[PDB]
DNA sequence: AGGGCCCCTTCCCAAC
DNA sequence: GTTGGGAAGGGGCCCT
DNA sequence: ATAGGGCCCCTTCCCAAC
DNA sequence: TGTTGGGAAGGGGCCCTA
């Protein structure tokens, strides 16, 4: 369930997820694309890469017809139609539409 | 409880008794206050470091020249003039840096 | 218990 | 100054 | 044999000085 | 302009004491 990496000593969660993390140290990339033969450290990244060769964006917006490569990217897009800005800075009260936009504002100062 | 997940951000915090310290990063609580300048701190060890401003203590002394410094990074920087050593080196560039964060922002800033 | 698969985060940087 | 696509990496969840 | 406080180490970060 | 660097923020290991 939880284990420390023998190289970086950071805690890795999830059973069987340690070899995947160690590949970020060793750099080994077992999964290879059948077309461009670019190698990848993880299988889910290679699967996403194969869609780049076809241009497939399977997740479509119901309102504007916009296509996205990831289903969670489509949920981020729905905020354009709903106008919802769920992230807010408790010091400024300024709102954002993505979490990293709020994270960028907090690491600054003078706010 | 050498390892525990924070009840707020669900991230793993290591070390016994280290969770309330991490919780204060969420709440902003500053229970440690310098009684001279009234500046508040979230951690006791950060208060001790701040006390050196008033005591003038420079506990980091060089073993060769004997110069005293207030922070460990001052001594490490000062050791460079005794050595000439630049300790951090990229391998996809063989470019040399003086601090660790200089190498990190070089491996993540376009370029090579 | 470990493999797919997906969700989620920040970082970079460009379009706007 | 705001938005967002791509990518790296971590963790939850399902199934066999 | 153990848990918590103190203490000091390390890192990346912003961003200003050089 | 690029490079250097001071200090903040935060996480983790070691030691001492109960
Ligand atoms: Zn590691
Ligand atoms: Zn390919
Ligand atoms: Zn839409
Ligand atoms: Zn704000
Ligand atoms: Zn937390
Ligand atoms: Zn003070
Ligand atoms: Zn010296
Ligand atoms: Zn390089």
């Amino acid at each position: 369930h939880m284990q420390k990496c023998p190289i970086c000593e950071k805690v890795i969660q999830g059973a069987g997820k340690l070899p995947r993390h160690i590949r970020t140290h060793t750099g080994e990339k077992p999964y290879e694309c059948n077309i461009c033969k670019v190698r990848f450290t993880r299988q889910d990244k290679l699967k996403v890469h194969m869609r780049k060769h076809t241009g497939e964006k399977p997740y479509l917006c119901q309102q504007c017809g916009a296509a996205f490569a990831h289903n969670y990217d489509l949920k981020n897009h729905m905020r354009v139609h709903t106008g919802l800005r769920p992230y807010q800075c408790d010091s400024c009260c300024k709102t954002f539409v993505r979490s990293d936009h709020l994270h960028r504002h907090l690491k600054k100062d003078g706010c």
